DNA sequence: TAGTCACATCAGTGATCAGTGGTTACCACTGATCACT
């Protein structure tokens, strides 16, 4: 929702020449309408990642471009960087190097468990889709088929967490009440990914969208200063003051999201746990109880965990058979997709 | 038949730090025989 006006500015010398004018401009004209449907014909070696920039500078709506694998949403990704450094953009699927699937082989009956190799600037550009679409509006996220996966809401990416700004009365035990409840962890000697550094009146935080150092320094029960800092050396980068911190998660819940998410959680695991026993399915509903029973205690407690996806319509208030939570609620009614 | 799913826990696997564990006499007096009257 939140959105600042972006412009897409293009600074790349190439521009269409010939067919592609006329070819834009028709796209443009027979778009303008309202039609859902529109389909595109292009070859390689003419720079589609282009046409995609051009068509994104004079529309100017945030854009979800779809790929379908990694060797062209990488690069398209760098292009629509190039062509527009001002404004922000992404990988947001991504999320590994190098991936193994949490999945279960029928034929061989193996149930293989998920191994993952997680990229910092990878996982930063996937949280910087899912924050920069709540803050600003210049936003180009490129996605695999996983963006039609269900995530949090982007109502509590954007209102469960806690927005800072200097001179405010904002006690230290409420923002680290507020901190254990954006999913962060506890870590003081090194400053690793999503924790806090809390030393007197110093409180340095890593957020998942920004790898920087975000720190704020305490006077008495009010905030005195605020500032970018890196993380591991503390270089000075610029004055900042008014900060709307974003949770290092996907699935965004504050305490009244808990107990939404607690509540569907008790429900569906009845529902599920009458279907097995009418399925005779005692070890597997065992099974599920068991991994529930670890899967409902520390969400209350912080929140992070593996497989939170599979609790994430819990988290999202939605219902079966529903559209997922995506990253389509995150962009606005009036977004533009590229296929 | 392959690129999709979150910033997690394993269970040791298996060197180093650090509690403990034990270990190593100049004089001086009486002794005293043959030193002395």
């Amino acid at each position: 929702m939140v959105r600042a006006g972006g412009h897409f500015e293009v600074v790349s010398p190439h521009a269409p020449a010939g067919d592609q004018p006329a070819a834009i401009d028709e796209l443009e004209r027979r778009i303008n309408a309202g039609e859902r449907d529109v389909v595109l014909l292009g070859a390689t070696g003419t720079g589609k990642s282009a046409t995609t920039a051009w068509l994104i500078e004079r529309l100017q709506r945030p854009t979800l471009v779809m790929a379908p694998n990694k060797t062209l949403a990488a690069q398209l990704a760098n292009e629509l960087r190039e062509m527009l450094p001002h404004n922000a953009v992404e990988y947001f699927v991504s999320y590994y190097d190098y991936y193994q699937p949490e999945a279960y082989i029928a034929q061989t009956d193996t149930y293989i468990e998920k191994d993952s190799s997680i990229n910092d600037d990878v996982e930063r550009l996937r949280h910087s889709a899912t924050s920069a679409l709540l803050s600003r509006r210049d936003v180009v996220v490129v996605a695999s088929v996983s963006c039609i996966y269900g995530l949090g809401t982007p109502q509590s990416y954007l209102d469960r967490s806690v927005e800072l700004k200097v001179g405010e009365e904002v006690p230290r035990d409420g923002l680290l009440r507020l901190l254990v409840d954006v999913q962060y962890t506890r870590n003081d000697m090194s400053f690793t990914r999503g924790s806090f550094r809390v030393r007197g009146d110093t409180v340095e935080i890593i957020p998942s969208y920004e790898e920087l150092a975000v720190r704020i320094e305490f006077f008495g029960d009010e905030i005195e200063a605020l500032y970018y800092l890196h993380p591991l050396t503390g270089e000075v980068i610029r004055q900042v003051d008014s900060l709307r911190i974003f949770p290092a998660t996907h699935y965004v819940a504050g305490p009244e999201r808990m107990a939404h998410a607690v509540s569907a959680i008790e429900e569906e695991l009845a529902e599920r746990l009458a279907e097995l026993e009418s399925q005779g399915k005692l070890l597997e509903a065992q099974r599920l109880r068991m991994r529930t029973n670890y899967d409902i205690e520390m969400m209350r407690q912080v929140g992070f965990c593996s497989g939170i996806e599979n609790y994430s319509r819990h988290i999202d208030g939605r219902g079966p058979g529903t559209p997922p939570a995506t990253l389509l609620d995150y962009f606005p009614e009036d977004f533009l997709l590229v296929i």
